[PDB]
RNA sequence: UUUUAUAUAUAUAUAAUAAGGAAAAGUAUUUAUAAGAA
């Protein structure tokens, strides 16, 4: 039912109540192939909530058993688009509390500890790329 | 482009995928001075 009453209208494809869904869902994201997953996840899902994306982010981390080197440069991708979709929601006069660079932030630190728990590991890897930047 | 996939020997060949869209009115003194003709 959530595919006919949003998905068929082709101009806006509303994915927050597929989200939501999955989300509901005790399966959630699990068993599923990461690759084919993240690039379907990048190409389709976009314009998103904060809400739907902090919800697809906690599931994918879920999904990936909270391993941040596994985490993809394509869920980067992603998330990190999603994020930069949304508008803010109001232009605070400081201008230096909006969840949103928070978030952004927070998956910075995220890529900063999967190399380093990776070369500590030591004792493929995820990259940062110019869409992130953007 | 970027990233990733399969395959092959860190690298190579093919396939897919692209984040750059913002709206608004009003806010003079100029300078020195070179002419040719039969």
């Amino acid at each position: 039912d959530i595919l006919a009453k949003n998905l068929f209208d082709r101009s806006h494809s509303n994915w927050a109540p597929v989200i939501d869904r999955l989300y509901v869902s005790e399966k959630r994201f699990m068993d599923i192939d990461s690759r084919e997953f993240s690039v379907w996840l990048n190409g389709t899902v976009k314009y998103l909530p904060f809400h739907s994306i902090l919800h697809l982010d906690e599931m994918l981390l879920e999904q990936i058993n909270g391993d941040v080197v596994k985490f993809n440069t394509h869920m980067y991708e992603c998330i990190f688009n999603n994020l930069g979709n949304l508008k803010p929601t109001n232009f605070n006069q400081d201008g230096t509390n909006d969840k949103v660079i928070l978030k952004m932030k927070e998956l910075l630190e995220r890529y900063d500890k999967a190399l380093k728990i990776t070369e500590e590991r030591i004792n493929k890897v995820p990259k940062m790329t110019q869409a992130i930047l953007n």
